């Protein structure tokens, strides 16, 4: 019968577009906006001050939008950004980021979190990526586009998870994951890059050559981390797609994962 | 009070023996079926098309019978069926498997699926099995019978766990686990058999040891597999359950856990 | 609004304090006691019996009060004990502990127990400990004062964790660790010591050197553990915080974490 089942609360400084569905004993806080063609499960809490855009789902026994540990100061505001498309599944946790020094929480569009994954505070997603089951960010984490992080992947507060990289199941993650490379285990190490999801995306033959050479560069022939950039230089220029490569090295704070 | 609690959701197309008992805030959905002596407790998402047997338990926060990501195309009928005597304790999730290739999520009779374990697609549980605190299945798991999973253990698709064996806390488990065997680690490796259970089970003392043997057969003896296969067929004949060990062998598609 | 939100359950057993409150779709089960000052989010359960202190906070989807598997006999009586101004978060587990052999489950004061972290039955945490998200404690597990367990830490049955230790995201702990000392890995490996947290909590400059020497003794001079604890007796006498330290390796029942 109703968009916004009655037994759900809605606080009344929310704002929701007309079509808005929420589900049975789900909690709309204060200050939470929800966009367009977004359906709200039962059993969710959200709690702002949060934006969610067009087109989400998010399931059952979700928190979303909760509070950041240690605050600046008592009050500070704190906000939860997540764009369009995206689906949170079951039991995953999503925590808010401080307004001030641009480190809210953001979440871009067309993202898949699955069950019982953790969003950790000032954590940046882009569109696309795949946080499977119980994936666990600490806490100022940026995840780029097209990024799969496999089921129980755990990441190191302030680590970068590369564009199209990939971590294989149970993976602990400490140091910065390039662009396209593929880590396993705990701790975490490099072992290839992710050719699969370069073709699914259309990856030209000579692009995905110029990256394999590229992996080689800086993993494979005894070379520093500077030597690995000078050397790139020439191919980055060339193929936008190795820029990806090498500019996610040379932002690299925590050293690469090797 | 009621044995259906007033303030669940019961859909008018789910089918319930009379005695079944539901707590409050509990949805039973569309196409669930559940038997005689089960008990739903508060806070459960139940989703079909699922069968739930006789004299189940089905605790908290718990979301059984979710959809399947693995459809060949929208509205391939799917299924989830749960035998009797089984214990699903809080925040456990289910996801159905697809009926047309005989790939339904099934889960047999008296095994326990502890807190916050994920059972993915197309899994298929015997009897007896434990699958401890936070265990995942990532799709396409078999389980044999007796099998304990300990907490956190995570397991590939398409992996068989053989009957009787045993994982550490924290196993992640990419190949086939013979029956009988114990493994640790991430990734997990062989250490042994797991006599404990046997003597639970009351096996004969010359079963026992016809087990000890064949373990070093497979594991310690610089044998390949064919090798191993090809001598233990003489004690497989003798001890059914040394076949079931042999057996579990042969049918390993991935390679077994070494 | 009312403290006590109407849409909660408050078995008639239960005993609160006047100014508890509880949140909407929460249940307080038989047997269950709560002091001054606590607030019960949405959506929690309790069971008992179970004693809850003054100034804690329960948040969402937790189940706090669970039964203790494998009881002796049908009906033992069991408890679980919680103290004061402790931090229970999203989706958090904890079991009870038997009552006749002293073995209940007990948190003292000032405690942080993140997102599903799972309390198992007769564990026993001290002050100022923090458990970070699904942090799991088999059963039989004492954490010391001022312990961190970083996320995913799974800690095995009989294990002790000593006072003012940390252990790395992701540890395996199968054995005890001393006091103060930082473990990481899976399995467990010692570090250091958390020489941090010293400084923090204000320890002499002489008691911080004496405690890096001991941790030398320990592991890095090749002694027995007999050895180590007759060569650490004298400045276990001259520095409590040292005695701490040796003390925790005297009472380790599964060896120490090497
Ligand atoms: C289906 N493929 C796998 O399950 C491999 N995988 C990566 C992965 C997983 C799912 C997806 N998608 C789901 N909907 C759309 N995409 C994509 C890639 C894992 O993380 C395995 S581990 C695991 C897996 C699931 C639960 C618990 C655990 Cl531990
Ligand atoms: C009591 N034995 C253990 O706790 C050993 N165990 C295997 C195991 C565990 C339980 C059972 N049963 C429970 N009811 C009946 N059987 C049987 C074997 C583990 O998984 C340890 S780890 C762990 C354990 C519990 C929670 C989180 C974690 Cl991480
Ligand atoms: C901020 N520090 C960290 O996040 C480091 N940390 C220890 C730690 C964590 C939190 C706190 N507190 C929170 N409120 C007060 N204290 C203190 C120490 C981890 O366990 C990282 S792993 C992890 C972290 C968070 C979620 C999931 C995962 Cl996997
Ligand atoms: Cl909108
Ligand atoms: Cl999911
Ligand atoms: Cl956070
Ligand atoms: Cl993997
Ligand atoms: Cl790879
Ligand atoms: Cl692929
Ligand atoms: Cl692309
Ligand atoms: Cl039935
Ligand atoms: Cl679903
Ligand atoms: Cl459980
Ligand atoms: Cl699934
Ligand atoms: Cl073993
Ligand atoms: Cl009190
Ligand atoms: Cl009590
Ligand atoms: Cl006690
Ligand atoms: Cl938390
Ligand atoms: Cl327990
Ligand atoms: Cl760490
Ligand atoms: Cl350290
Ligand atoms: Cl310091
Ligand atoms: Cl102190
Ligand atoms: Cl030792």
């Amino acid at each position: 019968m109703s968009l916004i089942d009655p037994r759900a609360i809605i606080d009344p400084s929310a704002r929701l577009a007309a079509d808005v569905q929420v589900g049975p004993w789900s909690i709309v806080g204060a200050e939470v906006e929800i966009g367009e063609g977004t359906v709200i499960g039962p059993h969710v809490v959200l709690k702002g001050p949060t934006k969610i855009g067009k087109h989400n789902r998010i399931y059952q026994f979700s928190s979303v939008g909760e509070d950041t540990p240690d605050l600046k100061y008592k009050g500070e505001p704190t906000r939860l950004v997540i764009g369009d498309h995206n689906v949170i599944r079951e039991g995953v946790t999503i925590h808010r980021g401080t307004v001030q020094d641009r480190a809210e929480t953001t979440i871009g569009d067309h993202n898949l979190i699955m069950a019982y994954a953790h969003i950790g505070h000032d954590s940046v997603i882009g569109n696309h990526c795949i946080l499977v089951n119980n994936t666990a960010l600490a806490g100022h984490v940026h995840v780029d586009d097209w990024a799969i992080l496999s089921g129980y992947t755990l990441v190191h507060q302030y680590c970068r998870i590369g564009a199209h990289s990939f971590s294989g199941m149970g993976s602990a993650i400490g140091k910065d994951v390039p662009a396209y490379v593929t880590v396993f285990g705990n701790p975490a190490e490099a072992r290839s890059m992710n050719f699969e999801g370069m073709r699914r995306r259309g990856f030209s033959s000579e692009a995905i050559h110029a990256l394999r050479r590229a992996y080689k560069v800086v993993y494979r022939q005894g070379h520093t981390v500077e030597e690995a950039l000078a050397e790139l230089a020439e191919s980055a220029a060339q193929f936008p797609e190795v820029a990806v490569f090498r500019d996610s090295i040379q932002s690299a704070t925590r050293g690469i994962t090797r």
